[PDB]
């Protein structure tokens, strides 16, 4: 009779629960994008997580999108970051880096030399972007040139062999919510006409490659993936998800990944008939360790964790405001409201001073 608070082998790590902190963009980064010392603190005082994963953090320079995202390319960011390890190493937690290229979700006032963001297809997204001198419509990003994919794949390789010196425990590949591999994915994103568009087989190619390249810096079984399937997040739909999906799932399986994480948009039933993409449907298909996120509670992480449907649950929201989730849920103790304002950006309010129960 598993449940949320049974330990699990991932590899030769020892979860002590099955509960992960889900990666969290909070945009506290210091000059250069560098991580400090509160963030340590942070990612220290949820060192209960059977697992944490650390924010979407850009392997490259023109990979940032957001003001203040910490990176993984210079070594004043594995610095900082060895800061954040080090913390969560001597709390007796387990921590992977998610690596990070937003692609078309960007603006030049964020790119080196004021340069287009890069993207599969020259298609803008809706709407506008944060830069540091405020809101700006988004322009168009520059299709990459099919001879600039093993660039691409080559930063995701540094982004993950500077995680290994920065003492992470393994790394997660972004792959989902919009950002440049998904958009790749995505036929709505990727209108190519070389190998990285067009079949399944050509969109899925550039995810491929990166987790060949990494997998061949850490043990694969330190190596996960996050998709997103039914996500409309920064204007990224697939037309077809359920075979694009269920063709990632079936097509990882032979790098013997660590895990397969699928975060479940919140709105996936009520915005079809009903979901287009079960997880089910993923599960079947992905034969190794499953996370699942996705307005996950005790109740709905027992259950999944008890019929079998996932290994791990992830929990972003509840983990902002509840450094010690793992004790409160444990316990059925009251939760801490998550304050929406303090998400993004600014200091320890709203990011160190959550109470413990
Ligand atoms: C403030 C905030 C920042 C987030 N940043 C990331 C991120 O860096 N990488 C990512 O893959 N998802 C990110 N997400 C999505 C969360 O990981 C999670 O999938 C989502 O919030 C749904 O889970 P929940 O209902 O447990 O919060 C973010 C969500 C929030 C609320």
């Amino acid at each position: 009779n598993i449940n949320l608070f049974s330990s699990y082998q991932l590899g030769e790590l020892e979860l002590p629960n099955r509960i992960v902190m889900a990666p969290l963009t909070r945009s506290r980064a210091g000059e250069g994008n560098v991580p400090h010392q509160l963030n340590a603190i942070y990612y220290g005082q949820r060192a209960s997580a059977g697992l944490i994963i650390a924010e979407a953090t850009q392997v490259t320079p023109q990979g940032q999108g957001y003001p203040h995202t910490p990176g993984i390319h210079s070594p004043e960011q594995v610095a900082g970051w060895k800061l954040v390890t080090d913390t969560v190493h001597q709390q007796g937690g387990r921590i992977f880096l998610q690596l990070w290229h937003v692609g078309r979700i960007s603006h030049p006032d964020l790119q080196p030399d004021g340069g287009l963001p890069v993207a599969p297809s020259a298609i803008a997204p809706k709407g506008e972007v944060l830069t540091y001198e405020g809101k700006k419509p988004y322009v168009t990003p520059r299709a990459l040139d099919t001879s600039e994919i093993p660039a691409i794949v080559e930063q995701y390789r540094q982004g993950a062999a500077n995680a290994l010196a920065a003492g992470f425990d393994g790394v997660e590949i972004h792959a989902a919510n919009g950002y440049l591999i998904d958009q790749f994915l995505r036929d709505g994103t990727n209108q190519r006409t070389d190998e990285y568009g067009g079949a399944i087989e050509n969109r899925a190619r550039l995810l491929l490659e990166v987790t060949e390249a990494i997998t061949s810096v850490w043990d694969s079984q330190r190596v996960g993936v996050r998709l997103s399937p039914l996500t409309t997040l920064n204007g990224c739909v697939d037309s077809h998800p359920l075979e694009t999906f269920g063709y990632v799932a079936q097509a990882l399986n032979r790098f013997n990944l660590s895990y397969l994480h699928i975060f479940e948009a919140i709105d996936a039933d009520i915005r079809h008939g009903g979901t287009v993409v079960p997880t089910s449907h993923l599960r079947d298909r992905f034969t190794g360790t499953l996370i699942v996120n996705g307005g996950y509670t005790r109740e709905k992480g027992d259950t999944v964790i008890a019929n079998k449907a996932a290994d791990l649950v992830a929990f972003g929201t509840l983990f902002i405001s509840n450094p010690d989730l793992p004790e409160r849920l444990e316990v059925n103790a009251p939760l801490n409201q998550a304050d929406p304002t303090t998400f993004y950006g600014g200091g320890e309010k709203g990011y160190t001073d959550y109470p413990f129960l």
